[PDB]
């Protein structure tokens, strides 16, 4: 697992054997994390991460999407 | 529509007749738009419009998954 990965849960998330619902509150917690990060400061680093986090959870998506297309 | 949302093109993503998968190139689409605010500078400003970003997002899917689990 990245950082990203880990810190935000993702790491079985395109398991098509996760249910829509439960995927969507993988999600939802992932992005209020990012909102949380973006809440405190625009320092660079901060920024970095948040970025980092969102570019994680959108690579996270497609793979479920690919999963879950295969069936 | 809030600027958010229309920007985000989310205002029908809670809509159960949508797919898992095209919900998924919905929030993909989304979160790309994020990484890209937050790959170019860290100015107050984009933070925090990617932070509306982040935020008006996770509203919607919490809103999705409500509509989801309805049925």
């Amino acid at each position: 697992d990245t950082f990203s990965e880990r810190t935000l849960g993702l790491n079985s998330i395109d398991n098509t054997e996760i249910s829509e619902v439960v995927s969507l509150g993988l999600v939802s917690s992932a992005l209020d994390k990012i909102t949380g990060l973006l809440s405190a400061d625009n320092l660079s680093e901060t920024v970095s991460q948040a970025r980092d986090f969102s570019h994680t959870l959108s690579k996270s998506l497609k793979s479920r999407a690919k999963s879950l297309s295969q069936k």
